[PDB]
DNA sequence: TGTCAAA
């Protein structure tokens, strides 16, 4: 009958292999996951912490089960990737 | 490593 370019059908179809189909989803999320992130770097390092949350969610996308919507997952690796940097420069003294 | 309520 009828379709829309929700999230659902975007996230399918970079399943299908299809790597512009997701440069749209980042564009989709880009503002919105950037305001998420700025909440745990300072403004130097969001544009660097978003986009490792994107390559991130490119990579483990084809794991993505769909048990809640799409930001819902997204959210989870926003925080835990801008998290994960701020433990990477911290370990300078607890790795070496 | 993964990350899955609704945002």
């Amino acid at each position: 009958m009828s379709e829309q370019l929700t999230d659902q059908v975007l996230v399918e179809r970079v399943q299908k292999g299809d790597q512009k189909a997701f440069n749209l989803l980042v564009v989709r999320y880009q503002h919105k996951v950037a305001s998420l992130v700025s909440r745990y770097v300072p403004s130097g390092d969001v544009p660097d912490v978003v986009q490792e949350a994107f390559i991130k969610a490119y990579r483990a996308l084809d794991s993505f089960r769909g048990d809640s919507a799409f930001y819902t997952w997204l959210y989870r690796i926003a925080v835990n990737t801008a998290k994960n940097y701020l433990v990477a420069q911290g370990r300078r003294l607890e790795l070496v």
